[PDB]
């Protein structure tokens, strides 16, 4: 259950999340960008679901692709800082799921955000210590979904 | 349409933008339900829109509205952050404008957001000057639906 997973978040998870968003989360056009375009080029089965955004491939010159990447970042932003209270953390975490259910994302489709995350950490270089952090954190999402 | 909105953002309305949120900002949770519940006291019609929230009564302790208003802050925080540079601006609003659209929400019920917005400024010592320049960033969002 979310509740459960949340749960999940011990104070060393926390911790790593914070400092490793402390540097990706300052630059949220590049590095939200650079998920998108990463999650698009790994698990192309996946652009079926962005159809609106147009031609995905134009990167940072698609408006739409650059809108959608820039509110991600936003929606991280907004788990980071409730960390410190899990009943706020859950109930933003299933607001979130909310919309995603509607377009029938499932929970395994929704952790393939993990590849991009990974490669986007490691080019920062924060390690598996980091991906396997926020993919704790992913799973709270799935756990909703 | 919208960058003809967003060209009425001049340098002291940015400026009296960022400096209300410096504080509005700071407190998501109190602020967000704040705006959230007053808009709803003030325009009960409005929560027609919100029958998936439930008991909205609760106020606070309504985990879903919860939700949706420590959402609804991070909304702002984005177009606060992008107010230099207007071309990404007018993507994140757009971006925003399509689930409000979808929503069937139109400009002018959008607009009664602004009651509540002049409410909470007040409340922290912000006077109509503010207001003013909180009516103009909703008049950009106003512009994309
Ligand atoms: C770290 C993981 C993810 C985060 C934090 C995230 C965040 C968001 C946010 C905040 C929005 C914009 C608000 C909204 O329209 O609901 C959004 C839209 C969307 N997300 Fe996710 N998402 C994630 C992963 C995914 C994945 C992996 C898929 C699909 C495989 C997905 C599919 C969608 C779709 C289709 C939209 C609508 C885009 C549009 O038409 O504007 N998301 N997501
Ligand atoms: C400053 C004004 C506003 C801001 C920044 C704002 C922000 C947001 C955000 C961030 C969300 C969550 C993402 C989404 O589902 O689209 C949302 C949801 C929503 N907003 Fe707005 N909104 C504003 C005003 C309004 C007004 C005035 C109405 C109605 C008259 C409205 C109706 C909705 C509805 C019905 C939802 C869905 C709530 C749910 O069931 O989860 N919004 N809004």
């Amino acid at each position: 259950s979310v509740y459960d997973a949340a749960a999940q978040l011990t104070a060393d998870v926390k911790k790593d999340l914070r400092d490793s968003w402390k540097v990706i989360g300052s630059d949220k056009k590049g590095n939200g960008v650079a998920l998108m375009t990463t999650l698009f080029a790994d698990n192309q089965e996946t652009i079926g679901y962005f159809k609106r955004l147009g031609d995905v491939s134009q990167g940072m010159a698609n408006d739409k692709l650059r809108g959608v990447s820039i509110t991600l970042m936003y929606a991280l932003q907004n788990f980071i800082d409730q960390l410190d209270n899990p009943d706020d953390l859950v109930c933003v975490v299933e607001k979130f799921a909310v919309n995603h259910i509607t377009r029938k994302i499932s929970a395994a489709e929704f952790g393939k955000m993990n590849g991009p995350i990974k490669k986007v950490l490691a080019s920062k270089n924060f390690g598996d210590k980091y991906a396997n952090a926020w993919a704790k954190l992913v799973a709270v999402v799935q756990a909703a979904l």
